[PDB]
Formats: C-alpha cells, structure tokens, sequence
C-alpha cells in the first residue's frame, strides 16, 4: 500500500489493458486449479495457427503456507524442466528468497538463479543473480515511494564483459484509479503510459514510445469494458494502424472462452487478419 511495486511492475496495469483478453494467431487451452495452500496445477497448450506448431506446459506448485514456502515444478514440450523454491516473510517481513534451477536435455544446458527481494513501507528492492556459463549476471532494482510518487532505477551487470549492459530509470504516480508511468531504457528508449479506472466497468490506457534520435513516435490507446459479470470486451488501436478486438465470455462457472481479432488498416477486411481462441478452465 505504502509499499511500492517491484521495478518490473511499474506500469503493469496499463500494460494489462493492452495484453489481457487478446491472443491473436493462437488456439490456447489452459487448465488451472486453485488452493490457498498445498497442491496447485496449471497446464497449458498452444497451437500457433501460422506455424502448425503445438506447445505444451505443466506447472505443479506446493505451498507450505505455514513456513512461507512454495515449491514449484515446470516442464514444457521442448523437454525443458525446472524447479523453484521460494521463502517469503520468513527471516524478516517482507524478505523473499528464491532458488531456481533449469535443465534442458535437448542441449544438456542448465541454468541456476537466485532472486532476493526486500520490501517495506516506501521501498522495494531486488537483486537477481544469474549463474550462467557466460554469466554470472546480476540485476539490481530499487523503487522509492513518496505520497503516490514513485521513482525507480534498474541495472544489469554482465561479469564476462565486466560491464553494465542495462541502465533504466522510471518515474510515476500511482493511485487506485489512475497511474502515470514513464521510463527511459539506456538513455535511449523512452516510454510513457497513463492508466485510468474510469468507473466500475471501464479501464482505459494510453501508451507512448519513441527512441533517441529517430523523430518518429509510436502510440496506442486501449480499453477494457466489463459488460456484465460474465462478459468482457477489449478494444485497442495503435498508430501503425493495427486494431485489436477481444471478447471474453464465461460459458459456465469456471469456463471462459475468449475470441480475438487483429486487423490491419487500411485492409479491413480485405487481406489476411489474425484470429485467436482461448479457453480457460478453472477447477
């Protein structure tokens, strides 16, 4: 509350208006279970309708919510395996420590990661270490909060190059109804977004992006309208003339069906246009 978001979550809500409720060029199938603690599973399948490629993943999660522990297991179709152990609020509130291991039989190439996070009133700090063969690399992030205002810094240091490869700044303003976010990545990529919860049923977002020193500008406008408690409409445009449309409908409790279309101007409908279908099952 007085506790700020992680550096990565700055601007998230506005990013969500653009990304959720759309899945162009995919048939997606998701099966989820919930539990406050103990076992939880998520299993997903994706057909890309341009490449005929069909992907799959499982994730198994066990929470010992008594000791702030989560153990997670991942497995996809590309043979990649992974395990993640997380401790949260355990040695100190709100300290979070993650150990992550990945393993790929298809190349015998394994990755290991440690993420540490520390959060309290006005401060959100992180330090992620990637033990890669051609790392370590270390990502550090700090976000400071002052009366709704937010300032963050994020860096990545690659030890093989012994150089900073990433240096990002963000400044924003965040209430429950309204969020401003600005960032510049590497003194080079500028971004800006406004998010508005306009009423109980309408959220809107504007995104701006440009690059030093190219005079052009990209922008998008998006909305999400919750028509009733069972149906939800999304519409977005950008200045490359792309129109995204999305409709999500609960067909039965626990079962949501989303249809989405991506349309190119001025060719609507004249040439080929991206459709999508998502079905989510929650049990």
């Amino acid at each position: 509350m007085a506790v700020p978001p992680t550096y990565a979550d700055l601007g998230k809500s506005a990013r969500d208006v653009f990304t959720k409720g759309y899945g162009f060029g995919l048939i997606k199938l998701d099966l989820k279970t919930k539990s406050e603690n103990g076992l939880e599973f998520t299993s997903s399948g994706s057909a890309n309708t341009e490449t005929t490629k069909v992907n799959g993943s499982l994730e198994t999660k066990y929470r010992w919510t008594e000791y702030g522990l989560t153990f997670t297991e991942k497995w996809n179709t590309d043979n990649t395996l992974g395990t993640e152990i997380t401790v949260e609020d355990q040695l100190a509130r709100g300290l979070k420590l993650t150990f992550d291991s990945s393993f790929s039989p298809n190349t015998g190439k394994k990755n290991a990661k440690i993420k540490t996070g520390y959060k309290r009133e006005h401060i959100n700090l992180g330090c992620d270490v990637d033990f890669d063969i051609a790392g370590p690399s270390i990502r550090g992030a700090l976000v400071l909060g002052y009366e709704g205002w937010l300032a963050g810094y994020q860096m990545n240091f690659e030890t093989s190059k012994s150089r900073v490869t990433q240096s990002n700044f963000a400044v924003g303003y965040k209430t429950d109804e309204f969020q401003l976010h600005t960032n510049v990545n590497d003194g080079t990529e500028f971004g800006g977004s406004i998010y508005q919860k306009v009423n109980k049923k309408l959220e809107t977002a504007v995104n701006l992006a440009w690059t030093a020193g190219n005079s052009n500008t990209r922008f998008g406008i998006a909305a999400k309208y919750q028509v009733d408690p069972d149906a939800c409409f999304s519409a977005k445009v950008n200045n490359s003339s792309l129109i995204g449309l999305g409709y999500t409908q609960t067909l039965k409790p626990g079962i949501k069906l989303t249809l989405s279309a991506l349309l190119d101007g001025k060719n609507v409908n004249a040439g080929g246009h991206k459709l999508g279908l998502g079905l989510e099952f929650q049990a």
